[PDB]
């Protein structure tokens, strides 16, 4: 288990867009296009990603090529975050993938302001973490999701992943 085999995971793989859990137009793995409700609009940043007029379609390399561009972005993210560098840092190997899906799925601002789940982490205090970060919109809108991550936070391992 990595964070590429994570995500994939936890987002899943479509060639054609979709809408994401929060109805946002989105393709390949959990690349989101838009927030805009306009097909059009969607197209255009696909087309504009790909470098290519692709009417909507992609092929599997291509959605890779965006994964590892998307996996990029947000560890780049966290570096270049104030709040998220040093928690990121005081991490274990396995904590930092959970940390990557978290920016991966609501960015670098969303994830910024769990404070106190950030402490509580740096703190490596992981069960007091691990119910704090429960107590989100995120958790209540994808559960699942944000279980195995959590689980991931509290103790290290990739219990939550191994057998999926
Ligand atoms: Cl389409």
């Amino acid at each position: 288990m990595n964070i590429f085999e994570m995500l994939r995971i936890d987002e899943g793989l479509r060639l054609k867009i979709y809408k994401d859990t929060e109805g946002y137009y989105t393709i390949g793995i959990g690349h989101l296009l838009t927030k805009s409700p306009s097909l059009n609009a969607a197209k255009s940043e696909l087309d504009k990603a790909i470098g290519r007029n692709t009417n909507g379609v992609i092929t599997k390399d291509e959605a890779e090529k965006l994964f590892n561009q998307d996996v990029d972005a947000a560890v780049r993210g966290i570096l270049r975050n104030a709040k998220l560098k040093p928690v990121y840092d005081s991490l274990d190997a396995v904590r930092r993938a959970a940390a990557i899906n978290m920016v991966f799925q609501m960015g670098e601002t969303g994830v910024a302001g769990f404070t106190n789940s950030l402490r509580m982490l740096q703190q490596k205090r992981w069960d007091e973490a691990a119910v704090n970060l429960a107590k989100s919109r995120w958790y209540n809108q994808t559960p699942n999701r944000a279980k195995r991550v959590i689980t991931t936070f509290r103790t290290g391992t990739w219990d939550a992943y191994k057998n999926l």
